[PDB]
């Protein structure tokens, strides 16, 4: 299957730390909405063996690398947080 | 929900123009390959509407933009015919 390795990481991320990115809304809407902010402001890294996500996922541990994309997130969240699409819940 | 458009232009040019690239193997495998090594070498468009999707696929149909990708799906068709992966055969 073809898919970008970094949405793996992003999604990872966005499920771990959702918490500490302090968003507005939850559902899975405004998720996608901070998800693809953030996806269009990395460089796309697509794969197609499963075995190769691995080792990019795993290389992105709790140390050092993460952080750059957490910052890249809490600020995404931060946008959607203020200006959430009209497809997210109303009322 | 969450596509990068920029894939669902490259899936639709590929399978325009695949039997025009000279590629050596045309299985899906390899076709994934192409279509992986283009991705990467043009910016990502992440979309989350369903109505920008249907009509992403009407708008690179017009040309000149996709000429560019062309010669991007070529210049990744020669790699992966020249480089295999072991996926493939
Ligand atoms: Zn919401
Ligand atoms: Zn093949």
């Amino acid at each position: 299957m073809l898919v970008n390795s970094k949405e793996i990481v992003m999604k990872e991320l966005l499920d771990r730390y959702m918490d500490q990115l302090h968003m507005a809304c939850t559902c899975q809407v405004c998720q996608n909405d901070v998800l693809a902010l953030s996806l269009n402001k990395v460089s796309p890294s697509y794969v197609t063996d499963f075995k190769k996500i691995a080792y990019t996922k795993a290389e992105l541990v709790d140390k050092q690398k993460n952080t750059a994309m957490l910052v890249i997130l809490a600020e995404s969240a931060a946008v959607v947080s203020e200006s959430p699409s009209d497809l997210c819940q109303t009322k």
